[PDB]
């Protein structure tokens, strides 16, 4: 030996590493092509990216970007404009984004005059413009919708917009209802995980993330933790039942969409249910507490 190096092991680590690659290059390709055309052809448009659940999904669409503007800077597209805003910064705070976007400003943000210049400042009085808003979801609906069926329809605007979102984003409803939206709208969806195998994973996961842990009593006959012994500190078996697990898996693979999103739920989970376990204090309601049960109000917990 040697011997660190077998087939076998190495050929699984190799399928993997490339079915993972492979579905990077179909997700790279669904983003870049509909947007490439949109950029080519000079129109309109609202994409909407769906199932960016991870950062690697992110990454994957700031790369699709790069591209975009490197294929500009190669007169290969014409000339473009670029803007990334990323939604948790605050919703009336978004507005001057999109004008800053649009032209380098700074008074108030009178959606009146902002719309204004969008759709009646004439056209070759700008070049396109393009901009991306990460994670929408909650502060972006409703009248925004109509104001970006103003400003895409409009031939004066020359912007497109790009949306990108998890799944539990569904305006391809309020999205039919706006026949010069819907028009100028198309939904990219990304590669979804597998709810199987997802929920599998978290199971898994869950088994090697619930291991004893240990709390150490005082001279207070209080409880605590411990930093992983000594006399007055005692092990605690960290438990779930079967036919819980399945279900929290089921309900938290849902909730995620992406084995990253779970994994940090059931990681915290499982630092809620230790908290807990110390809360009780070894006795409650009668019986007395020697071992911790999870519970699904902890991922709950967990998720918010």
């Amino acid at each position: 030996p040697n011997a660190d190096i077998n087939l076998e092991e190495s050929i699984r680590e190799s399928l993997q590493k490339r079915e993972l690659l492979k579905s990077q290059v179909e997700d790279f390709t669904r983003i870049f092509l509909p947007i490439y055309d949109s950029l080519m052809s000079s129109q309109n448009k609202l994409f909407y990216i769906t199932n960016a659940d991870d950062s690697t999904k992110f990454q994957l669409v700031n790369d699709v970007m790069d591209e975009l503007i490197t294929s500009s800077a190669r007169k290969e597209l014409p000339i473009f404009d670029y803007i990334h805003i990323d939604a948790l910064e605050l919703m009336d705070a978004l507005y001057e984004k999109i004008w800053f976007a649009i032209s380098k400003e700074n008074g108030d943000i009178s959606l009146e005059a902002l719309n204004f210049y969008i759709t009646n400042v004439p056209k070759a009085k700008k070049r396109k413009t393009l901009i991306l808003i990460q994670n929408p979801e909650n502060l972006l609906s409703e009248k925004i919708l109509q104001y970006f069926e103003k400003w895409i329809s409009s031939k004066n605007s020359k912007l497109s917009i790009i949306c990108v979102g998890g799944h539990n984003v569904t305006i391809r409803e309020q999205i039919n209802i706006m026949p010069s939206l819907k028009a100028h709208f198309t939904e990219i969806k990304l590669n979804k995980v597998d709810k199987n195998e997802l929920q599998q994973m978290i199971i898994t996961r869950l088994k090697s993330l619930l291991k004893p842990f240990h709390v150490k009593v005082n001279d207070k006959k209080e409880m605590t933790i411990y930093n992983n012994i000594p006399d007055n500190v005692i092990v605690i078996n960290h438990k779930i039942n079967n036919k819980i697990t399945q279900l929290i898996a089921k309900n938290v693979a849902n909730v995620s969409g992406s084995t990253e999103k779970a994994f940090k739920i059931c990681e915290a989970a499982v630092e809620i249910s230790k908290k807990d376990f110390v809360r009780k204090g070894g006795l409650q309601k009668g019986k007395l507490v020697v071992s911790q049960e999870m519970v699904p109000r902890y991922f709950s917990e967990a998720i918010n």
